[PDB]
């Protein structure tokens, strides 16, 4: 769920996940994908393609267990959907951290009509 | 869909919808409902209760047609769900404009633990 995803992003990036990634570029935040604006945005693009592959669970509401061991996100699920969902969320948290260096606040609150159509996943 | 909702909010309030309302108080944003902090937050509370009684369509993803006639949102659907959905979104956009006078930036990125449980819809 968003609770786990938000905590992962905080633990990896150190940033308030709502402030930094709740509305960034064409892919970080609500409703759909668009052609990514930069590497941070592309992380959220991959994350949304990751969610589309899920079958049998709801990525927004379904909770799962993970732990923070050796400063690493360690998913703690056997259920295939919950396990894949947790790895989707872990991957975007890591990707956002890796690309913090090119984060540009000018892409915060980017408007949808200014995004081109995204490619199929 | 959130596309139409965002456009209505922009047309009514003139404000960037994600900036002002993507994470405000306990109810504006993607964290469920909570006891509203002020009138703007109450608009979003009412909006989410409105979404909860929709049957037959997906409020986040289902796109619909409306018109901007004499600076009024005019819902242009007669399918019952899309019509109701359009009316939910129109009402929150108008409500948010009507309560700009007490909008308080201090409620941006309000932390969920400070929210109290919402009353039943
Ligand atoms: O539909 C929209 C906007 C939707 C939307 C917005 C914010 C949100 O947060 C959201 O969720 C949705 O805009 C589209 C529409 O008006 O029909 C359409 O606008 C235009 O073409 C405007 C062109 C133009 C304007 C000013 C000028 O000076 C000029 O020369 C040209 C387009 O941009 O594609």
């Amino acid at each position: 769920s968003l609770f786990e995803l938000g905590k992962m992003i905080l633990q990896e990036t150190g940033k308030n996940p709502a402030k930094s990634y709740g509305a960034y570029g064409c892919n970080c935040g609500v409703l759909g994908r668009g052609k990514p604006k930069d590497a941070t945005d592309r992380c959220c693009y991959v994350h949304k393609c990751c969610y589309k592959k899920l079958t049998g669970c709801n990525p927004k509401k379904d909770r799962y267990s993970y732990s923070w061991k050796d400063k690493t996100i360690v998913c703690g699920e056997n259920n295939p959907c919950l396990k894949e969902l947790c790895e989707c969320d872990k991957a975007v948290a890591i990707c956002l951290r890796e690309n913090l260096g090119t984060y540009n606040k000018k892409y915060r609150y980017h408007l949808k009509p200014f995004c081109k159509k995204a490619d199929p996943c």
